């Protein structure tokens, strides 16, 4: 495969069954045009975490992790940072000025797949 | 902006509400006196993992992240080792060899809020 | 101590607390064989994961994490790939080709316990 990106949304929304389908799915799309990946490769997730705050404040935020073996790079993490914010800002209202996103780029040899190390 | 700490607290301890939201209100204190940094800036959260295990025991245990663009040197991590410890020794009483803490830093290009990279 | 592995697992699958157990201390078992550490540095857990889907799919999926300072070499990365993904896939019916499996060599400046950096 090369490479499986993955993306983990954690937020203090407590966001309903469907928005969280709906959130995930526009993000797996925006991955999937961004790192050309086919869906079979991504991997998302929403996780809620009520006591999570920033800035001092107990409003809307979410937290952002995007992993991948390759396609870690500045003009991917540009228009990744700007979808993904802009799908979270649509789908569970939370302001673009509360999204963190952070991007990780994972060795090959530090990542497995069905039980075999990626090279 | 520069850099936004982030504190992320795991522990197998059931805290309640108050008790979660005093001990990150404390350790966002120590994150701005050590890192020098607004309140506007850090984001802090408690998950509570019930399932979480250390030493092959199910006794109170907090593993603590630390993520930072800048302000992740050995002097840092020294005095924030060191009150982050005492603040959850005090406030959900886990004992002292019962805590781990992990610092990493960040690359401002891998960093991103309100849709735009830090660097 | 040197090094104290981790080694967090996120899913989908609703396990049972029992279920839970069973598997974490089977993997807390590989971890202390391929690293040679003893059951008292070792941590482990569960993560419950709802929303969690890959390749667009809400089926079984398990995502690991493994975390250490030492002992992330390609040698233990490849039998700990294997050895993890067995368990998992023997202990909660999660297909092998629905694991991830993350390796993470951290800095022992990075890394506390008992409010004192280890390295
Ligand atoms: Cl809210």
């Amino acid at each position: 495969p090369g490479s499986m990106p993955c993306c983990q949304v954690s937020t203090n929304i407590n966001v309903s069954d469907d928005d969280a389908k709906k959130a995930l799915m526009q993000i797996e799309n925006a991955i999937s045009q961004v790192m050309n990946k086919p869906m079979g490769y991504i991997m998302s997730n929403l996780d809620y975490q009520k006591h999570m705050r920033f800035g001092g404040s107990h409003d809307g935020f979410c937290f952002v992790r995007v992993t991948s073996i390759s396609g870690i790079s500045r003009s991917n993490n540009t228009a990744l940072a700007d979808k993904i914010t802009k799908i979270l800002a649509s789908t569970i209202k939370v302001k673009s000025d509360r999204v963190f996103i952070e991007f990780k780029d994972c060795s090959a040899q530090n990542f497995a797949f069905n039980g075999s190390l990626f090279g």
